[PDB]
């Protein structure tokens, strides 16, 4: 940032969670009694996957980004054997905890994170970075119960056309990815469609229980509704969730959709 940290620096605490690179911890920085997270991957691992480049990339964006809806990345340092990365601490924990917990949300609860997290997106468009990995796991929560996308591991400057070796979960990603092509923003609103679903429903809607599956209900776009969930949210969504990306809406269009002006707290 302008000077230069090292662990001794920092009181370690509790282990927030992750992970494989290594985890996140609670800690305090010695000085200013300072509190928030550390996160610490291994390096060696880093390296039998030679993936020090992404990290870069992460560290890189995430570093440059000001929003209130986006986790601050305040800096980073490594020794011997692993590199830290200090974090803003959002005390809430993970949405997918959350979900887990409600094991789904209310429509004023959905339509509020689906704010939140247009706003945070559109702050990232404007500068061109798009995320490409929004999924409930990756999202934390604020003091006051607010969205903060945390984790920008897989995000990357616009428009891009890797081919990326996709090797979690399907789950979020839209039929241009999957098929390995080229893609933009709208990438993340498809992403937004997944997840407005699965708040509402506690699953997302391309779930399935073999990869080769998900892979083919999502280039086909096959999924169906619970009684349950509203004709204003079936319409929010099904605008999301279209297969040729120019047809997705803006963002704009996303925050000025009835359904979530009606429901939205935010
Ligand atoms: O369950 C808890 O007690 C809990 C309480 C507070 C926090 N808060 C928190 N603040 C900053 C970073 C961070 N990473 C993280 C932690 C666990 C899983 C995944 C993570 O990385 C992410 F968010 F990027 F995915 N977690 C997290 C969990």
């Amino acid at each position: 940032k302008k000077r230069q940290w090292a662990l001794e620096d920092f009181e370690i605490g509790r282990p927030l969670g992750k992970g494989k690179f290594g985890n996140v911890y609670l800690a305090r920085e010695k000085q200013s009694k300072f509190i928030l997270a550390l996160k610490v991957l291994f390096k060696a691992q880093l390296e039998k996957a030679g993936v020090e480049h992404q990290l870069r990339r992460e560290v890189e964006i995430q570093s440059h980004l000001r929003h209130p809806n986006i986790l601050r990345l305040y800096g980073y340092f490594h020794d011997a054997t692993r590199v830290y990365l200090i974090l803003e601490y959002a005390p809430l924990g993970t949405v997918y905890r959350e979900l887990q917990k409600l094991s789904k949300f209310d429509e004023q609860r959905t339509a509020t994170y689906i704010t939140e997290l247009a706003n945070a997106l559109s702050y990232c468009h404007s500068k061109r970075v798009i995320h490409r990995d929004i999924k409930p796991e990756n999202l934390l929560l604020g003091s006051a119960g607010e969205l903060k996308i945390a984790d920008f591991g897989w995000s990357v400057h616009a428009p891009s056309s890797r081919r990326d070796t996709l090797c979690g979960t399907l789950d979020y990603l839209p039929p241009e990815m999957i098929e390995g092509r080229m893609h933009d923003e709208k990438v993340d609103l498809w992403s937004l469609g997944v997840l407005c679903y699965e708040f509402l429903v506690g699953k997302p809607p391309f779930e399935a229980n073999t990869y080769q599956e998900t892979y083919k209900r999502i280039s086909r776009v096959e999924f169906t509704f619970p009684d349950f969930v509203t004709e204003g949210a079936r319409d929010l969504i099904s605008r999301l969730l279209k297969h040729n990306p120019s047809q997705r809406p803006m963002l704009r269009e996303v925050l000025e959709h009835p359904w979530i002006t009606a429901n939205s707290s935010k």
